[PDB]
């Protein structure tokens, strides 16, 4: 049969090879649903340029580029298989990926899913907690592309548009980090520190009212919850870019800070992004990891797998693909609430876009 | 009997009627587990003295004090008779009070304990989001009171030092929220934004990794897991103090930027201390209310009851100190890790002090 529902899936992408990492900036940088830069399409090309052989390089230290498309499709296969099986009155499923920054880019996945002639049309985002900077940019572009191409879908819209604690998602990490925790000596288990450690947002964002922070410290909530709390945890906040302040503490300087107060065994989990990404400078730099352990003598910092191909996680999108649709909902009741001091008018277009769909 | 386990509910305390403004400032202000001032002990009384008129003016406001230790008593009361029937064995139970800035002062009350020769004693933190700044302060009065007094004490220490998802506590807020949407018009209920508001953090606090802020926000995702999503919500921050920076969005800038972007009906929750406390702006100054009204046409802005009263309330609190006592532990898995860039040396001393208790 030709296919009756597209499952949308919705991540910013990465740069598949070190090639790819300038126009993968350059479409980052002119995304004004993330930033806003004065003479931004002058601005962002020359910015792109300038960050490219940085992040090359930091592309590189992870193995070349990033797997997200690999990751990403595996997981979009195992869900498929799964939906044909638990919603056969939707069947047949097709996984559609829809990146925001690389191809297959959100626009060329749409222009498909339209050619494809879908009854039903799921914009899934593949981000658990609901940051504007990042679900809120995806369903953004959806809006953003009917907008531009001056006409309407074809297809009856729905959005999964968040999901922090989902309880196959929450059992996933629980599983990776007792997985990881075993790894640390038997003698030193009882002792290791949890760091969740998510990306930072900048305080302007914060401030304004971002979802993402409450929603994060929600996962590593339930997480804790079903380890029955058998290590001690903070949530800390990587990979904050520039000069003005983000929310804190951040990872490295809480790592550093750790070690100086006698905590010598670390268990960083990546609680927000669920495929591969650029480590901290205390797992990548070793002039810093040497001097960490000279002066305070620290003896494993490690990190949990991500989520990446784990069956538990294809069952967990299932899961949350089936649940959408015997709920008949079309968003989640969140989505319905800008951000108090939002200032992007494209927002409550792309509620009303979701919540008016037919059906 | 003569009473075998006693409960030392501790809280900051208030001031009873608007004398005892001063004295309460006072002592606020020359607490380091709460800040660091250069001179502080030369600070803190002018500073004290410079806020009296003004705070005074804000408990006026509300009433002319605070109702803490009325309503603290009344739980402890109800704790208490809950408690003689739920643990037999370490019937009779006794409740003292323990605020931090006000009588009776956390250290009276270890006094007190001490004269009746109670077999056990259980710091009962009542906040029930960890912060170093509130719960942190009063546990490391106990400790500091001992090493003041320069010996050890004569009873079996242990500490609840958290409860931020305990299912009692989560029921009661979602029954206040409820009972409080009921006041909203029928048709306008779904629209009411619930705006759940805890206590600011400056950012300095925040960035060296106070674990309060992901506590609150386990405590927000639990009780909208209740309430069913049935509103939109965000969580704010309020009473920040002063020029520094601050955790946000702000509680008066949230209520201001939601009306000013349509959200004519809001519901404020104080999600982080459970006692009648100061209020926001849009809540005590006729002007701003009023322009506020006029530019964007708010219609209804209302705050849930404070939980301190109900008596699941009395149950809540009488649940935990069985579970503590059933569980054998001493302090929370969370309390044996200090805040990755604690600079206070007082904060591990109190953390041996629990972890080293007999028993
Ligand atoms: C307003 C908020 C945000 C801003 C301004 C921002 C900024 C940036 C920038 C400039 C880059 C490119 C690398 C560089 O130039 O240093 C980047 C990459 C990235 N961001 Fe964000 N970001 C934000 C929010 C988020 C959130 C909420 C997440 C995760 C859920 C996230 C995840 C990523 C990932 C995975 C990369 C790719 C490189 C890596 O693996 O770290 N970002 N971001
Ligand atoms: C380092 C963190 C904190 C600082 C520096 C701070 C500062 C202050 C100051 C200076 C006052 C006296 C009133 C004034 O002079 O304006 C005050 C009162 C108060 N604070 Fe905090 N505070 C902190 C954290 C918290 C937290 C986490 C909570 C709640 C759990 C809280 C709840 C209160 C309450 C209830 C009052 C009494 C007046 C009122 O009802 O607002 N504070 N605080
Ligand atoms: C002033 C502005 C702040 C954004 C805003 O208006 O809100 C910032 C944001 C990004 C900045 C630019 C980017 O950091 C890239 C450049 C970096 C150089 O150090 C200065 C010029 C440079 C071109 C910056 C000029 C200026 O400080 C910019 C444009
Ligand atoms: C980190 C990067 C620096 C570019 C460079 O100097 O090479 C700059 C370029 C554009 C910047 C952003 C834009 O200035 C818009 C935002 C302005 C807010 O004041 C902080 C976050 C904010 C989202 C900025 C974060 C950061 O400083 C960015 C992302
Ligand atoms: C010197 C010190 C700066 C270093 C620090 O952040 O601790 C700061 C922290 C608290 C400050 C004081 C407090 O803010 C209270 C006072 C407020 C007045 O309006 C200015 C001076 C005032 C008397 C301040 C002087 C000085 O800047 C202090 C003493
Ligand atoms: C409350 C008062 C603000 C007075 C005012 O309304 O301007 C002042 C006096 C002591 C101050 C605190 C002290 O300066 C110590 C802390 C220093 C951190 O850099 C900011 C928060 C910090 C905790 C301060 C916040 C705020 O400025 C305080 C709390
Ligand atoms: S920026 Fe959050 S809704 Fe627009
Ligand atoms: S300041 Fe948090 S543990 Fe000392």
């Amino acid at each position: 049969r030709k296919p009756k529902t597209g499952i949308l899936m919705l991540n910013m992408g990465g740069p598949e090879t070190l090639g790819d990492v300038h126009d993968f900036l350059l479409r980052l940088f002119l995304d004004r649903d993330l930033m806003t830069l004065p003479i931004q399409n002058k601005l962002a090309p020359f910015i792109a340029k300038r960050r490219t052989p940085k992040i090359q390089e930091q592309y590189r230290r992870i193995g070349g580029g990033s797997p997200i498309k690999i990751w990403t499709s595996k997981q979009g296969e195992g869900m498929v298989k799964l939906l044909d099986e638990l919603s056969p009155n939707t069947a047949p499923h097709k996984y559609y990926i829809g990146f925001r920054y690389v191809h297959p880019l959100t626009e060329e996945a749409i222009e498909e899913m339209e050619r494809d002639g879908l009854e039903r049309a799921i914009a899934f985002t593949q981000y658990p907690q609901y940051s504007c900077s990042t679900t809120g940019s995806s369903l953004n572009a959806i809006y953003r592309y009917y907008n531009q191409v001056g006409r309407k879908p074809t297809m009856k819209w729905s959005t999964i548009d968040r999901w922090p604690t989902h309880h196959l998602l929450i059992q996933c990490f629980a599983d990776h980090i007792l997985k990881e925790l075993d790894h640390f000596p038997l003698e030193k288990r009882s002792e290791v520190v949890i760091l969740f450690s998510a990306h930072s947002l900048p305080m302007s964002v914060v401030n304004r009212g971002d979802p993402y922070p409450q929603e994060v410290s929600a996962t590593v909530q339930k997480v804790m919850e079903r380890l029955e709390y058998c290590n001690p945890y903070r949530l800390v906040w990587q990979s904050k870019v520039g000069p003005m302040p983000w929310l804190g503490p951040q990872t490295d300087e809480s790592i550093k800070g750790l070690c100086e107060r006698g905590r010598k065994n670390i268990l960083l989990v990546p609680i927000a992004f669920t495929s591969d990404h650029i480590e901290t400078l205390y797992e990548l730099d070793i002039e810093y990891s040497q001097v960490l352990a000279k002066e305070c003598g620290v003896e494993n910092i490690r990190r949990a797998e991500s989520l990446n191909g784990n069956p538990l996680f294809s069952k967990a999108l299932a899961d949350l693909v089936h649940s959408h649709i015997q709920s008949n909902e079309l968003c989640s009741k969140q989505l319905t609430l800008s951000c108090p001091l939002c200032v992007n008018p494209v927002c409550r277009e792309t509620k009303s876009f979701f919540t008016s769909q037919q059906l």
